[PDB]
Order: C-alpha cells, then sequence, then structure tokens
RNA sequence: GGGGUAUCGCCAAGCGGUAAGGCACCGGAUUCUGAUUCCGGCAUUCCGAGGUUCGAAUCCUCGUACCCCAGCCA
C-alpha cells in the first residue's frame, strides 16, 4: 500500500467509481529505463491487483524528436517485465481528428484564439515567476477570425512558429502553465504514425486530459512536475463537452544512485558513442538492465522495495544489487571460470586426469550435479597465491595447503617467476585422499572465454548535478579480461545467469559471444567482505 | 509569485495511545564459495521553536531547508 492505493480504496468504497483504469504513456523518444519500470509497475500492477485495466498509450505529439525504432522497443520491454496492456496499443495520435474538433469547440466559446506574437515574444509577454504577464495584441479576433486563422495554420497557410493556437485563460494567473497555453503549433514534419495528414500537432497539456477522458481513465498517475499542469488538465476537461473528468495523481520520480535518468543525456551517451547502444550493459534502460542479467522479477521486486510517495529520493545502487543477487542465488545453477589466469602444475599428479562430482547448486541439490574434469595442471586466479600473507588469508601460500573446489587439497611448494618478478607457474603437491577454499579450472579440458567485468558508469554518486556529466564518466566501467571456464559452459544459453563461484553472476551476453569465443557479462559481483 | 516535501547513512510505515519493514553497517554461530543461512545489535524520538492534550511524528501556531514552474518539449 501507498498514498495512491489508499486514494483509490476510498473511491471504490464510497462509489465513486467501480474499476480502476490506468495508463502508461511513454513519448517514444528513447529506450525505457528504471525509472519507467517505476511508473509500469504502479499502472499496471494496480490494474491487476484490483482486476481493473491498465493501457499502454504512446504518447507521441511531437514527431521531431519521436521514431518508430523506440514504439517497437517500448513495447518489447513493458512484455518482457510481465506486464500485459488493455487492447490494443492505443496512440495519441489516433486522437488528432478528436483533438482538432474539440479545439474548435473552443474557439466557439471564445476560450481559445490564434495568435501571432513570434517564439521570443510569446516569452517576453508570459511575465516571470513574480511578474504577472500581459494580453497578446490578437487575444481579442472575433469566433469567425480565429476559426478562419486556425483553418489556416491547419492548410498550411503559415510557416513554422508564425500563429499558433493559445487558451484564453489569465495572464495574470499564479500558475505559469495557465497563462494563456498554447494548444497548437506548427511543425512541417512527418509523423511515423500519421504520415503528412497534419502539419498542426497539440500540445501535451491539451492532449493528454482529453485522450485520458475518450479512454476511461479512472486515476491518472504521473510525476511531481505535473502538479502545476494538473490546473490546466482540469480547465481543459471543464470546458469542452466531455462526459468523465479523470483525476491526476502524482508520485515523485526514481533516481538511481552513480546514473542519469535524463533521455537528453542517455541519448547523448549512445550520440557520442560513449557507450555501445541503448541497450549496452552500463546503461539504465530496461534493455541494458536485461543484457547486463537482471531478470524481470528482480526489477519488480526493486519496485516493491521503493514504495511510491511523493518525497524526492535518491535510492543508492546497492538496494539494486541486493534484488538480483536474491534472485540469482536462488536460481542460478554455479559453475567454475577463472577471470585472471596463473599456471598451477601439480607436480605429484599421475595421469592425463579424472572426473569430479560438482554440485549445480551447493544449498540445493534437486537441481542436480554434473561432472568437471580434474587434471595435474589447473588454472587458478592469481589473487588467490600469496607468495607471502598474514592469518585473515585464507587461500594459497606458499607454504602451506588450500581445498580446490570439489577436489584436492593441493600444497604450494615451488613457484616460478619469468625475468620481470612476475610469478608464470606455481608448484604444488596433491593429496590423493582429502576427500579456505579456492576455485579452479583445469586447463587441459578449459574453454577461453572473454569476460566482461562492469562497474558504475559514473564516478559520482549525482552525475546529473555535474556541469557536465560526460567528463565525470567512471573509466572503468568496463574492463574486458580473457579467461578459462569449465568445459560445461559450451552450452550456456544467452538470458541464462550462472553464478561464477567466488566471482559473481554472470551470463551470456547475446550481442559479442560466438562459438569460437563465448562472452560472459558480469550482472553483479557477489558479496564482498 | 505559485505549487509541493520534511521520520535512521539510503528508502519507508505511521492518520491522538508510547517510533514497523527493507537496503547498508557492526558483531557472533554454522558452511568445501570471505557467498548463502541463523542469531543479535542498530530512531527515549520524527526539520526547529513554542502551544493544546492524561497522552503529539500525528492537532495548532510561527519559523527554516530543499524540490518543481517563465518550450510553439513531455
Ligand atoms: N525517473 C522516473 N521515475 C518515475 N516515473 C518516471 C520517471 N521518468 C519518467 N517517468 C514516468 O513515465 C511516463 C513516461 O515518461 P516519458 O516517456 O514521457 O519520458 P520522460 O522521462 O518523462 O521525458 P524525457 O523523454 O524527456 O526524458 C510518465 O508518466 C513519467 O512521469
Amino acid at each position: 500500500t501507498n498514498f495512491i492505493r489508499q486514494i483509490i480504496d476510498e473511491d471504490l468504497a464510497s462509489g465513486k467509481h467501480t474499476t480502476v483504469h490506468t495508463r502508461f504513456p511513454p513519448e517514444p523518444n528513447g529506450y525505457l529505463h528504471i525509472g519507467h519500470a517505476k511508473s509500469i509497475c504502479l499502472n499496471f500492477g494496480i490494474a491487476q491487483d484490483y482486476k481493473g485495466q491498465c493501457n499502454l498509450r504512446f504518447d507521441d505529439t511531437n514527431p521531431v524528436k519521436e521514431d518508430i525504432e523506440y514504439v517497437e522497443s517500448i513495447k518489447n520491454d513493458v512484455e518482457w517485465l510481465g506486464f500485459h496492456w488493455s487492447g490494443n496499443v492505443r496512440y495519441s495520435s489516433d486522437y488528432f481528428d478528436q483533438l482538432h474538433a474539440y479545439a474548435i469547440e473552443l474557439i466557439n466559446k471564445g476560450l481559445a484564439y490564434v495568435d501571432e506574437l513570434t517564439p521570443e515574444q510569446i516569452r517576453e509577454y508570459r511575465g516571470t515567476l513574480t511578474q504577472p504577464g500581459k494580453n497578446s495584441p490578437y487575444r481579442d479576433r472575433s469566433v469567425e477570425e480565429n476559426l478562419a486563422l486556425f483553418e489556416k495554420m491547419r492548410a498550411g497557410g503559415f510557416e513554422e512558429g508564425k500563429a499558433c493556437l493559445r487558451a484564453k485563460i489569465d495572464m495574470a494567473s499564479p500558475f505559469i502553465v495557465m497563462r494563456d497555453p498554447v494548444l497548437y503549433r506548427i511543425k512541417f514534419a512527418e509523423h511515423h504514425q500519421t504520415g503528412n495528414k497534419w502539419c498542426i500537432y497539440p500540445m501535451y497539456d491539451f492532449t493528454h486530459c482529453i485522450s485520458d477522458a475518450l479512454e476511461g481513465i479512472t486515476h491518472s498517475l504521473c510525476t511531481l512536475e505535473f502538479q502545476d499542469n494538473r490546473r490546466l488538465y482540469d480547465w481543459v476537461l471543464d470546458n469542452i463537452t466531455i462526459p468523465v473528468h479523470p483525476r491526476q495523481y502524482e508520485f515523485s520520480r526514481l533516481n538511481l544512485e552513480y546514473t542519469v535518468m535524463s533521455k537528453r543525456k542517455l541519448n547523448l551517451l549512445v550520440t557520442d558513442k560513449h557507450v555501445e547502444g541503448w541497450d549496452d550493459p552500463r546503461m539504465p534502460t530496461i534493455s541494458g538492465l536485461r543484457r547486463r542479467g537482471y531478470t524481470a522479477a528482480s526489477i519488480r521486486e526493486f519496485c516493491k522495495r521503493i514504495g511510491v510517495t511523493k518525497q524526492d529520493n535518491t535510492i543508492e545502487m546497492a538496494s539494486l544489487e541486493s534484488c538480483i543477487r536474491e534472485d540469482l542465488n536462488e536460481n542460478a545453477p554455479r559453475a567454475m571460470a577463472v577471470i585472471d589466469p596463473v599456471k598451477l602444475v601439480i607436480e605429484n599428479y599421475q595421469g592425463e586426469g579424472e572426473m569430479v562430482t560438482m554440485p549445480n547448486h551447493p544449498n540445493k541439490p534437486e537441481m542436480g550435479s554434473r561432472q568437471v574434469p580434474f587434471s595435474g595442471e589447473i588454472w587458478i586466479d592469481r589473487a588467490d597465491f600469496r607468495e607471502e600473507a598474514n592469518k585473515q588469508y585464507k587461500r594459497l601460500v606458499l607454504g602451506k595447503e588450500v581445498r580446490l573446489r570439489n577436489a584436492y587439497v593441493i600444497k604450494a611448494e615451488r613457484v616460478e617467476k619469468d625475468a620481470e618478478g612476475n610469478i608464470t607457474t606455481i608448484f604444488c603437491t596433491y593429496d590423493a585422499d582429502t576427500l579456505g577454499v579456492i576455485h579452479w579450472v583445469s586447463a587441459a579440458h578449459a574453454l577461453p572465454v572473454e569476460i566482461r567485468l562492469y562497474d558504475r558508469l559514473f564516478s559520482v554518486p549525482n552525475p546529473g548535478a555535474a556541469d557536465d556529466f560526460l567528463s565525470v564518466i567512471n573509466p572503468e566501467s568496463l574492463v574486458i579480461k580473457q579467461g578459462f571456464a569449465e568445459p560445461s559452459l559450451k552450452d550456456a544459453v544467452a538470458g541464462k545467469a550462472f553464478q561464477f563461484e567466488r566471482e559473481g553472476y554472470f551470463c551470456l551476453d547475446s550481442r559479442h559471444s560466438t562459438a569460437e569465443k563465448p562472452v560472459f557479462n558480469r550482472t553483479v559481483g557477489l558479496r564482498d567482505t
């Protein structure tokens, strides 16, 4: 429960409504992100909990900023999260003939007019936050004149910016949005849905309330920057012949630590090629999080945990990571992979190898097991052999023993350097019966694997507040390693998360991996202490 | 000028009856993953000052801090 669900309960109880009908109205000017997922979980979640309906509506009122690629991808991500919309996909452009008719109704009532103040002059006449505005010299044209000039606008007789339709409200209102807001403006631009049928396009505040009213939306839920705009949402519906009046309720937006939500900024990261694309694993977009290894269920759990309030907030990345670690700790089958290898030969080992049994999940025997090859020459991680180390360090020291994961207790004996002080091969002796711990991969059976270790895209907690957010990009947000994985990962598929024991959760990147060389993205590292 | 918001490091419940829960953090048990799991600890106090009340985070003052609005963007 939250404040909006308490409102909906009061509405049903009082008998104001019998059903709830919500909507998610994204403009198709970019890809969806985790902030949009908070609005999807809210709107579609309420609709299914109350056995109501929720429409997907593309708020496509500005052609020069939108593209068909984005309507295809938004539909893809809404479904991926596990949500279904009511009836067909809706568009604000489906109501363009309807919106034009309601504009003519406002003109016939004298509550709208064609203004010819230039784009800079409308700002001059609008007043400021402390000073009231002033009436346009074209504000008092007759109904018959506004009708002729609006038809001329629709016919293409005016150049862009040379005229616009305005609501006649109050230029001295304390709400800047009620100081004669523009209803229509001219754009000689092709629309991804309606082609070149229209050269006049409606503004958001005129489009949104009428679109909600025609769809029978009961509770229109948007973010806090639209609280002022609610006054125009209600003025439009109180002045046209429409039978219902949807109510707008605002909640605070999601801000995530170490990342930007702004589609203007996300588009600059894509355009200037600082990330691979909109679905790059470092992106906060839904498709980026999917390719990183996040499950839809972990994102729905995140939205459930952060809540819906009116408080400005900034969630820590630790909260997001906790959600996917919880899911994947349960469902991801374990495997062995070494990200930074160093060779370890066991001089004491006799034969060409054997086959050891390893659990697909240490705390769940029902997930089964598999046979993994052991050998004399294995690969371990460099960080697990310390030539000299204190009592806290429980891994392989040049003096003592360690347990190999699910295999033998070996024992460091002699290291062998190269020339530049670095180690090339460790020499150990195993104990034929011994069945901390370190993970390993037999060199003879090792699959060569490319591992992509991701970190936060920015080096500061609020890159949005920076003067240049690009100059605060983390240079180590992607470090590519070449390691070795156990041979069973040959049958790994994209969109299947594995826990590489003692490293984290990884998944096959479906963009860079082949059969000749797999690529594993690191979704999230394990809890390191 | 107007619209909004203040409760733990971050997020959040609470609607006149004695400050839930999650993430993070500090312990301590068990583990062939420094993981998981378990156990326990984390707000005498709610933006501040005053008032009402037997009793106030809730009510009433008066202050303060922060967020949003001056696109022919959404
Ligand atoms: N960060 C966010 N947190 C919560 N809801 C959000 C967030 N960003 C957008 N929404 C909601 O999702 C819906 C669609 O947003 P929309 O597609 O118009 O993009 P936008 O982020 O609002 O603007 P822009 O495209 O310029 O970034 C709106 O109801 C909006 O309030």
